[PDB]
């Protein structure tokens, strides 16, 4: 069984085994998650292209950094980002599992520029949970918001 907690805090300084980039399908540095992580370990966006609803990993400058591409939900209709945000999840659950990792730092995917203007804080975390419950990872959950934090917590805790 995995454990949640929430840390509001710049995910570039987390303290787990992996990391979890909010990646885009080209591979490409944007602002935000992805640029913190691109500082931190810059090489470990060598070939990290993955199509939209995959992740790939990749082991470099000391860490796991794995780039998991949410939708952009102004590409999709609804029903199929929810789809692809579940998939992109799921991708995650499975490299932590086939790859025993046992902590991992992950950031909410499709709540920023990829958002579609709706609020997807929610959406996210519960996908998040379904597929990192298939997991026996300590999960950090990481955001910059005070707001968020109390959020997710409350969510955390409503599980518990």
């Amino acid at each position: 069984a995995p454990s949640y907690r929430v840390r509001r805090a710049d995910i570039s300084g987390h303290g787990e085994e992996a990391v979890v980039n909010a990646a885009n399908a080209k591979g490409t540095v944007s602002d935000g998650v992805c640029r913190a992580v691109a500082k931190k370990w810059p090489s470990s966006f060598k070939g990290a292209a993955t199509p939209v609803g995959t992740a790939k990993m990749i082991r470099a400058d000391g860490m796991t950094v794995i780039h998991a591409v949410g939708p952009n939900f102004s590409t999709v209709t609804e029903a199929e980002g929810d789809r692809e945000l579940a998939a992109a999840y799921r991708a995650v659950a499975s490299i932590i599992s086939t790859n025993n990792i046992k902590s991992v730092a992950v950031p909410l995917l499709s709540t920023g520029t990829f958002s579609g203007g709706k609020d997807r804080v929610m959406q996210s975390l519960n996908h998040l949970f379904t597929a990192l419950d298939a997991t026996d990872a300590d999960v950090v959950i990481y955001c910059r918001d005070k707001n968020w934090e109390k959020k997710i917590q409350e969510a955390i805790d409503r599980r518990t």
